DNA sequence: TCGAGTAAGCAGTCCGCG
DNA sequence: GCGGACTGCTTAC
């Protein structure tokens, strides 16, 4: 076994590190590494490094890392370059691993933890920690163990053991439900005393450190609560055992309007799972409470208690740790299907980084590059400041707001890794610039060659052509390992269809589900097999089919994530190689390609069609165009065709064997003009839209910039058993519109585009007719909330308060002098319904925290004065109506002649 | 919302528009 | 009543 770091520190001249050793032991070791810098000297030298311009550098090897330290401020003080990587431990890091790194998960000490603190007198601050810890259940990965640490006795009372066989009892025994399948991994330590329970636990710690720290919420409660209430309890030194260095640093967090605190603990690194979340999985959540996230992942209930959560210990101590147990599990169900440990720990070993610095690209990519630059003896140079200046991004099409019946998509691969790639750009590439056209006039093929000798970006820059910058080289590197995890993701998913349709015909048996690798499309053999399955194994396939196209997405888009925030980093000003002339090149090359294959495509189809100056492209965004396609279906006639499946795959061959060949000699043009490196335009089908075959389904409509449905029938290859709505920007979509409206306006829409007119007026009558019997959090508007005292003037909207703020207002002021009640949280979301005149809360709106029931002091009330009407018009008839007007028809008949018979 | 980027939509406030 | 100027928020890419 080779060597890996699990953690890396510097604490002042040394470097603290753990790391697993060749017989694959956890061991620390202390090092006063030696770090070196770099300063420009006079080419007459025999030196060997060189910084990325090629100019000569002699290498200073310091005595220590603060007279390194000291060192770059000297040179600051000058005005000279200090040129080498700054952050030491990356060095080290670099110099100590310097091979392709082999880590083994099972080696690597996964800690995942929950703490309860019982308050009575609100939320218990983790900076006053005055409260104690009641139970904490910590689970060891290595161990594969959950750790259960409960106290018994406390000021805010005493109560008996927990019993673990009415915790695996279902609730209809009076259980909790614990899952069978971890409660003989539940290790339960009951404890006198609050004191004795956190002695024990640091001393669990020592013991089994964690490497990776993880849980939900733990960085800004758990962490902070647990380390300040032993400080309280037994001073600093003792809480300062939760680094394995016995070192913490009290972190401020800032934010554009205000600050927090978190505590920094050298030696362990903190993976809140809330933030893995947020960062990873590309979702935008009404709330970020563990119930509602587990809840929407895991299909789970939300854990039912009686009263509120400050009372419960006293009232039912039992269900009280079962539920701290399952909520540990619950992250862990979130972590086995969307894997964000097993991509930070990729990503971080890739990077050369502490694990931690994932939630940074920034200081990923630094680390990347240095190392990438390093294996040949050159030298990066020294950040420096930049002021944030404003820059062009892409292209989108402004739409004739229309139905449209038949559509195919297009879309280039990867773009903006590819335009780097294509374009040779890089801090170190650039040749020099030439004289810009308007870029109308490139897009048209009407400007003069920008240049005969490099590689060029309408923007006006040029780039070396003799060999690959090491940003296109490093990118290209992401690039193919992303390709790999999305063929994966792209197989489940064309497998998931299989079994979608053997569900139509299950066979009546006792049966087992196949023991398959669903990464791969499925075998003839399989697909035989899994055509004589019963429902059972059929849903549990498909079940798993599910998970591992979860597994590919994660792995896939992130990876997509991590090559795009590199071109992100070329445009923020704390990035080594930030430079606008390379974040405009890429993004105004992307502007040209779009706008140029817009006119290529349009020229094709007139052609084809034997036609003049129709518009075939009726949109594009940044990468992609949309094409009509009536006119290549009405050449054939539609009473030609079988069955939707039939002109599907008509449109398909039309596109692959037709379209792409085109697109393809069209970029391959393009490159030629802008003199590229590499051609790299790769635009292939994505979508095929339209209505079922014989139905009055309008097949999609736009109704204006990044705002779109369409009926699919296959993407990206994959043919689907039924076809799927794609809807883009529209109020579906948008975790602002309420849950119950999001699947009505939904269904609108699937009529609209797949049976017509007069199914979306038969829907849209019964919609209107029962709503009022909705759930009242089903049908509230979800807002963030920033800046709520900023607006606040003495309980009451100052000038220009926003609608969700007045709400909050309204709340705060329904619940004054109530300490019990849930506070809303500034930063985080509510759930917002607008009131009937003349109701007792004295204003149009109320807001309470999201993911929440409102508080029985005022719920009654709140449903009382719901303003239905209000409600309606908003969050539902409004956008209807732009849908329907863009769509030319009406979600309401109109009178007719007929109406007198 | 600590954590790569820009484009661009809609809700709502304020207030003009004879 | 609707638009523009502006803030706030959320989406597409
Ligand atoms: O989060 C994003 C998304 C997109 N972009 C830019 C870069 C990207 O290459 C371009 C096109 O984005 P898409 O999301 O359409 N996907 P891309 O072409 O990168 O990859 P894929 O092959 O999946 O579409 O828009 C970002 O900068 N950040
Ligand atoms: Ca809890
Ligand atoms: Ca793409
Ligand atoms: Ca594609
Ligand atoms: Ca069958
Ligand atoms: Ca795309
Ligand atoms: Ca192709």
């Amino acid at each position: 076994m080779k060597e890996f770091y699990l953690t890396v520190e510097q604490i002042g001249d040394s470097i603290f590190e753990r790391y697993i050793d060749s017989n694959g032991r956890e061991r620390t070791r202390e090092v006063e590494y030696k770090p070196s810098l770099f300063a420009h000297c006079p080419e007459s030298q025999a030196t060997k490094y060189f910084d990325i311009y090629g100019k000569p550098c002699t290498r200073k090897l310091f005595a220590n890392m603060r007279d390194a330290s000291q060192w770059i401020k000297r040179m600051e003080d000058i005005g000279l370059e200090a040129l080498g990587m700054d952050d030491f431990k990356l060095a080290y890091l670099s110099d100590t691993y310097n091979y392709e790194i082999k880590y083994d998960h099972t080696k690597i000490r996964v800690a995942n933890f929950d703490i309860e603190v019982t308050s009575p007198d609100g939320f218990p601050e983790p900076s006053q920690a005055k409260h104690p810890i009641d139970a904490i259940t910590h689970y060891d990965s290595i161990d594969d163990r959950f750790y259960v640490f409960d106290l018994l006795n406390s000021p805010y009372g005493n109560v008996e053991e927990w019993s673990i066989e009415i915790a695996a009892k279902l609730q209809e025994q009076g259980g909790d439900e614990v899952p069978s399948e971890i409660i003989d991994k539940i290790i339960y330590m009951p404890f006198d005393n609050e004191k004795e329970l956190l002695m024990e636990y640091l001393n669990f710690w020592q013991q089994k450190t964690p490497v990776i720290l993880t849980g939900w919420n733990v960085e800004s409660f758990d962490i902070p609560y647990v380390y300040n209430r032993i400080k309280n309890i037994f001073g600093e030194s003792t809480a300062k055992r939760l680094s394995p260095h016995r070192k913490t640093r009290v972190k401020v967090i800032e934010n554009m309007y205000g600050s927090r605190e978190i505590i920094t603990l050298f030696g362990i690194s903190v993976l809140d799972y809330i933030d893995l979340y947020k960062k990873f999985s590309f979702t935008n959540q009404p709330s970020y409470s563990l119930d509602y996230i587990s809840e929407f992942e895991l299909n789970v209930g939300k854990l039912k208690y009686d009263g509120p959560i400050s009372k419960l210990r006293e009232s039912n101590h039992q269900r009280y740790i079962s539920y701290n147990i399952i909520d540990v599990y619950r992250v862990l169900q979130i972590d086995a299907k969307r894997q964000f440990i097993n991509l930070s720990l990729d990503m971080g070993y890739y990077a050369k980084i502490q694990i931690q610095s994932v939630f940074s690209p920034i200081k990923t990519w630094d680390a990347i590059i240095f190392n990438s630059l390093k294996e040949q003896n050159k030298v990066i140079p020294q950040g420096r400041s930049h002021p944030v200046q404003p820059y062009p991004g892409a292209f989108v099409k402004e739409p004739i707001p229309n139905r449209y019946k038949y559509v195919m998509s297009f879309d280039l691969t990867s773009l903006y890794p590819s335009i780097i790639r294509q374009v040779n750009i890089s801090p170190e590439t650039i040749a020099g610039t030439f004289k810009v056209a308007p870029l109308h006039d490139y897009i048209n093929a009407v400007a003069e060659r920008p240049s005969d000798v490099y590689s060029c970006s309408p923007n006006g820059m040029m780039y070396y052509k003799d060999r690959d910058g090491v940003v296109p080289t490093e990118i290209t590197k992401v690039f193919n390992q992303r390709k790999e995890h999305k063929g994966y993701m792209l197989a489940a998913q064309r497998n998931g269809e299989i079994i979608k349709e053997a569900l139509h015909n299950p066979n009546l048996s006792v049966d087992e589900p196949l023991d398959v690798d669903y990464r791969f499309d499925f075998s003839d053999e399989i697909k035989e097999k899994i055509k004589k399955l019963s429902a059972k194994s059929l849903n549990e396939m498909l079940f798993r089919a599910q998970r591992t196209e979860v597994a590919g997405m994660t792995a896939q888009i992130n990876r997509k994530l991590l090559i795009n925030s590199l071109y992100g980093a070329l445009g923020n000003v704390w990035f080594r190689y930030y430079d606008l002339r390379n974040a405009t090149a890429i993004t105004t090359f992307g502007q040209m390609a779009l706008q140029w294959i817009e006119r290529k495509v349009n020229e094709y189809l007139n052609e084809v069609c034997g036609t003049e100056g129709e518009a075939f492209v009726l949109y594009g965004d940044t990468d992609s165009i949309y094409v009509s396609a009536d006119k290549i279906i009405d050449k054939v006639g539609e009473s030609k065709f079988r069955d939707t499946n039939h002109w599907v795959d008509f449109l398909d061959k039309f596109a692959r064997e037709r379209m792409e060949p085109a697109i393809d000699r069209g970029f391959r043009e393009m490159c030629e003009y802008m003199n590229n490196k590499q051609h790299l335009m790769f635009m292939d089908r994505e979508a095929i839209a339209g209505p079922p075959l014989g139905s009055k389904g309008i097949g999609g409509f736009w109704t204006g910039k990044k705002r779109y449905a369409l009926n699919v029938w296959d993407m990206e290859g994959t043919r689907y058993a039924e076809p799927k709505l794609k809807i883009m920007g529209l109020e579906t979509q948008k975790s602002s519109t309420p849950k119950a409206v999001q699947k009505a306006l939904k269904e609108c829409i699937r009529r609209m585009l797949q049976e017509g007119e007069e199914s979306l007026q038969e829907y849209f009558k019964e919609f209107e007719k029962e709503f009022r019997q909705l759930n009242y959090i089903s049908i509230a508007s979800v807002s963030s909330a920033n800046n709520i005292a900023k607006y606040d003037v003495g309980g009451f909207p100052g000038p220009k308060c926003p609608f969700h703020i007045r709400g909050i207002l309204t709340y705060n002021r329904a619940i004054k002098g109530n300490i019990d009640a849930p506070q809303v949280v500034e930063g985080e979301k509510v759930y917002v319904l607008p009131l009937r005149e003349g109701n007792p809360f004295g204003d149009k709106c109320i807001a309470w925290p999201s993911g929440t029931e409102i508080t029985d002091l005022i719920k009654d009330d709140v449903l009382h004065w719901m303003d239905y009407t209000v409600l309606l018009e908003k969050t539902f008839i409004k956008p209807l109506e732009g849908f329907t007007s863009a769509a030319k028809l009406d979600y309401e008949k109109k009178a007719s002649l007929f109406d007198m018979f």
